[PDB]
Order: structure tokens, then C-alpha cells, then sequence
């Protein structure tokens, strides 16, 4: 139909954490990409919301890739603070605001982002009809 400018956005946050993703990628999330997702990209967002959510969230601590050199931790807030961006945004760009899930397998953010790019580069190509 169209792209709003709400995905564009998106893919800048997407694209300026892929380009500086190093220390506190790897980690560990939930692989919301690997149970039957040829729903909807809404839904795919809705569910790969969550677990950015729980992601920056939870860890804003956790000493999990912190790095430990006060400097490194800026880096730190940096990512948590643009995933939060990308978090309560993602919702925007999703629609729904219902989808638990309980995805019980396992993947990497590295990949997190990837496949959560990919769905969005998708989305924003076929924009148009």
C-alpha cells in the first residue's frame, strides 16, 4: 500500500546498531523467527517487540556485556537507549499490542537484529502495492 514514515526511522535505528555491533551482540534472545512466523510481519514485530523489551530492559544491568571499562559502558546505555527507542516504536510500526508467545528455542541478538531487519527491509520494499 504505502511506507510511513514511522519504518524509515526504523531502519535508521536497525541500521546505526548494525554498524556498531561488536561487544553486546551474540547475546542470547528469543528466537521469535523459528515456529511456523508466515503470519503476519505485524505480528512478527509484535512478538519480536517483546523480547527487545526484555532484552535492553532487563539486562540495563546484569554486568552482561558491560565490558567493565566505564567507557565501553557508555556504549552500553547507547544500544539499550536506541532499543528502547526501537521497543516502544517497534508497537508503531506493528499495530498490536497482544502476542506473548512462549517461543521455547533460542538465538543470538546478532541474529535478533538481522531478522528483525530483514522483516522490515521486506515490510518497506513492498510498501506500494
Amino acid at each position: 500500500h504505502k511506507c510511513d514514515i514511522t519504518l524509515q526511522e526504523i531502519i535508521k535505528t536497525l541500521n546505526s546498531l548494525t554498524e556498531q555491533k561488536t561487544l553486546c551482540t551474540e547475546l542470547t534472545v528469543t528466537d521469535i523467527f523459528a515456529a511456523s512466523k508466515n503470519t503476519t510481519e505485524k505480528e512478527t514485530f509484535c512478538r519480536a517487540a517483546t523480547v527487545l523489551r526484555q532484552f535492553y530492559s532487563h539486562h540495563e544491568k546484569d554486568t552482561r556485556c558491560l565490558g567493565a571499562t566505564a567507557q565501553q559502558f557508555h556504549r552500553h546505555k547507547q544500544l539499550i537507549r536506541f532499543l528502547k527507542r526501537l521497543d516502544r516504536n517497534l508497537w508503531g510500526l506493528a499495530g498490536l499490542n497482544s502476542c506473548p508467545v512462549k517461543e521455547a528455542n533460542q538465538s543470538t541478538l546478532e541474529n535478533f537484529l538481522e531478522r528483525l531487519k530483514t522483516i522490515m527491509r521486506e515490510k518497506y520494499s513492498k510498501c506500494s502495492s
